[PDB]
């Protein structure tokens, strides 16, 4: 019979304390109503639980002792609400305040999320953590494209300009399998909500409004920021599509520096800019909205760079860093001396795919006993698992949500 705190305090966590006889036989039902016991207040108590930040872990199995569990004296505990708010950040640049649970596994707390907000197929999206005002709920703002943004702050947020500055997003997915809490997720942190995979099950203008309208903006955005690349023609339809989508939702100059990107901004002047995009919308004027929508997202799925999540990497023997592209359906290798794609390796050929946890390295078997190894210089082992398995686990889909399946193939 001996003592054991748990911190209590809600903005300060450590401020209040509460102190219990517990046995090392004790319960963590027990010991979680002793808390609630030795608290004034009353209120709704089912949503409570232990964090044991020593070991980075919510308390939930009910029935657990403290002896299985291997809680001592010195076992750091915090005894706060499951669910907390964070702001998301959609695909149209807005922000919401939405309440989370910090201890459901992040792809839970996801499918919860774009349930929440109308989005069908949540197991193509997930989260994306801050990098190195505020919206409330409504239909309007998920379903209705944004207006284009002021021209200068396309010029004023950082770009990349490299191949090897386009691996810097993909540092920054959280792990599907755990939760925020052990994440380094606090509460009122900003988290992005993005698509993640480029497989788009069962995607119909009529259905899925918000989901169309927020991969539109995705798509829309990451040809502003330049974080993938296009022809002079091709902007210029991409310009009209925007035009056209933003005419039509107003009514339920042309500013054409407000739907280009920086460098077509920098290199032609707007008087020059003009003719060439209303001639370019002379092609699109009879579509209705979500026909733009998705003609938008058809010619960003037509672009020789979409769809690859780029990851920097050192492939096992090798004297420098390389690329590793990671598509739908393969992997690329690229070569940063040559900049060209030197090897390719299909899903269709692939037999299994590990870490290797003592040397922190990914190791993938191939057909015709082919091996790739190699470290991960940006992201992480478990960002490139979880991506591959990710994608192999989207393409089982074609036949509800196979969680194990999932869970399995991302290593989790």
């Amino acid at each position: 019979s001996w003592e054991l705190r748990v911190f209590v305090g809600e903005e300060d966590p450590e401020a209040e304390s509460v102190t219990l006889r517990v046995t090392g036989e004790s319960h963590i039902g027990g010991v979680l109503l002793k808390i609630v016991e030795q608290i004034n207040r009353k209120q709704d108590w089912s949503d409570h639980a232990i964090w044991w930040e020593q070991k980075r872990q919510w308390l939930l199995q009910t029935h657990w002792t403290l002896d299985k569990y291997g809680i001592l004296a010195d076992a750091r505990l915090f005894f706060g609400p499951q669910h907390r708010p964070v702001i998301l950040r959609l695909p149209n640049r807005r922000a919401l305040r939405l309440r989370a649970s910090f201890s459901q596994p992040l792809f839970q707390a996801v499918a919860a999320i774009c349930r929440l907000l109308s989005i069908r197929h949540p197991e193509e999206l997930s989260l994306l953590r801050a990098p190195e005002e505020l919206y409330d709920l409504s239909y309007h703002m998920l379903s209705r494209p944004q207006p284009p943004p002021d021209p200068l702050l396309l010029q004023r947020l950082p770009r990349p300009s490299s191949l090897s500055d386009k691996t810097q997003l993909h540092s920054r997915w959280l792990d599907s399998s755990r939760c925020l809490m052990q994440q380094g997720i606090k509460a009122g942190d900003a988290l992005w909500l993005r698509f993640k995979y480029y497989s788009f099950f069962d995607l119909d203008p009529k259905t899925d409004p918000v989901r169309l309208t927020q991969l539109y903006e995705q798509a829309r955005w990451d040809l502003l920021l330049e974080e993938i690349d296009c022809t002079e023609e091709e902007m210029m339809v991409f310009a009209a599509l925007q035009y056209h989508i933003n005419k039509l939702s107003q009514s339920g100059g042309l500013n054409p520096y407000g739907l280009v990107a920086p460098r077509f901004q920098r290199k032609f002047k707007a008087k020059q800019l003009t003719p060439r995009i209303l001639e370019a919308h002379q092609n699109v004027a009879q579509l209705s909205l979500a026909e733009a929508q998705l003609r938008f997202i058809q010619a960003w799925q037509s672009l020789p760079d979409f769809g690859i999540s780029y990851v920097m990497v050192r492939f096992k023997g090798s004297r420098k860093d390389e690329i590793l592209g990671i598509a739908n359906n393969r992997l690329i290798r690229i070569d940063l001396a040559v900049g060209d794609v030197v090897k390719t390796w299909r899903f269709s050929n692939m037999r299994q795919w590990n870490v290797n946890w003592d040397i922190r390295q990914v190791a993938i078997e191939f057909d015709e006993h082919i091996n790739v190894a190699f470290s991960c210089v940006s992201a992480s082992c478990r960002i490139v698992h979880e991506y591959i398995g990710g994608y192999i686990f989207l393409s089982t889909r074609e036949r509800e949500l196979d969680e194990d399946l999932f869970l399995q193939l991302t290593g989790g």
